RNA sequence: AAGUGUUUAAGGGCGCAUGGUGGAUGCCUUGGCACUGGGAGCCGAUGAAGGACGUAGGAGGCUGCGAUAAGCCUCGGGG
């Protein structure tokens, strides 16, 4: 839900915070999907792609 | 009285009319076969060729991808 653009003003530690918050979110809605009370399915994909985006930006910061 | 003499179809044959089965024939094609002209002529410890297992909101196969998993970023195209 957040463009990779506005992830470049965030430092390493707060990018890491964003990433762990997102991983916790993903665990929660994975449980909700398993128990049957998640109707919105595209939420899983968006959060999974957000995690991938956060790693991508971190690696780009490391290398250049 | 003597004599003559049609009609049987359990079933079978042949001809026709009507169907079934079967998948030939005709007419085709998301497939191939033989070449022509170019390109590129190597990939691999910066882990190859090729695979295993996984991966989509729902079971499998083919495809794509690899725990960042039908995808992630940047630059162009286009709509
Ligand atoms: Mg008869
Ligand atoms: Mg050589
Ligand atoms: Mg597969
Ligand atoms: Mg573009």
């Amino acid at each position: 839900g957040t463009t990779p653009g506005e992830l470049r003003e965030l430092t390493d530690d707060e990018l890491k915070d964003k990433l762990r918050e997102s991983k916790e979110e993903l665990f929660n809605l994975r449980f909700q999907m398993a128990t049957g009370q998640l109707s919105n399915n595209r939420r899983l994909r968006t959060v999974r792609q957000e995690i991938a985006r956060v790693y991508t930006v971190l690696r780009e910061r490391e290398l250049g």
